[PDB]
């Protein structure tokens, strides 16, 4: 309904798995800077506490392009639309908190976070939060990403819910 926070996630797993199981984080590592760099995700230590999402549809195409054009990447990508709730945190309050704690974000990191569309979910997004999926198509010759077939999650639970506006609890502060 009106006002509800929705986010997107690009993932290689298909709706049949994801609508049923939802998303689960790699692990329980709450080092946010590590996560935001990608160091604790699939290409890294694979123990991130967080599940990455974005508010920006425009950003999802670019994320998908990055994955599609990487060497050894095969298979498909889907854009999931997700209802956000108190499991979801915009990163800015936490970045501000880490900064007050003496953690340094480089000029480059701050440029990457500039548009403020990043939202992380902690531990688990239920299948019932996921509205729908769209298979993404890739034309490697013109670096073009478009929407393929869409699928609706019949198990979606409607409601008007919002992100947690605060700092992520139990953050790791080295
Ligand atoms: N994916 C997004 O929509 C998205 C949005 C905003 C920012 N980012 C940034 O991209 C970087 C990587 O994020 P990501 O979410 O793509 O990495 P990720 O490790 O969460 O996902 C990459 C792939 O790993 C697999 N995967 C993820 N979790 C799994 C699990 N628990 N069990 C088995 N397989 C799993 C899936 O193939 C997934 O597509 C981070 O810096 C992140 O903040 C991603
Ligand atoms: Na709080």
């Amino acid at each position: 309904g009106p006002g509800t926070d929705f986010v997107y996630r690009v993932d290689s797993r298909p709706p049949e798995e994801i609508f049923r199981d939802g998303f689960r984080s790699h692990g329980f590592n709450r080092n946010l800077q590590q996560h935001l760099r990608g160091d604790s995700c699939a290409a890294g230590s694979r123990d991130s506490a967080f599940i990455a999402t974005t508010t920006s549809l425009i950003e999802t195409y670019n994320i998908a392009r990055q994955y599609y054009s990487s060497s050894g990447f095969h298979g498909r990508l889907y854009r999931y639309r997700i209802r956000a709730n108190n499991i979801f945190y915009p990163i800015q309050p936490s970045v501000n908190y880490l900064t007050q704690r003496g953690i340094t974000f480089s000029g480059f990191e701050r440029i990457m976070m500039r548009e403020d569309n990043d939202i992380v979910a902690v531990e688990h997004i239920p299948g019932e939060n996921i509205v729908e999926a769209v298979e993404l198509t890739y034309d490697r010759f013109n670096s073009q990403v478009s929407d393929g077939p869409g699928t609706t999650n019949a198990r979606y639970v409607p409601g008007s819910t919002f992100v947690n506006p605060g700092v992520i609890p139990q953050l790791v502060v080295p």
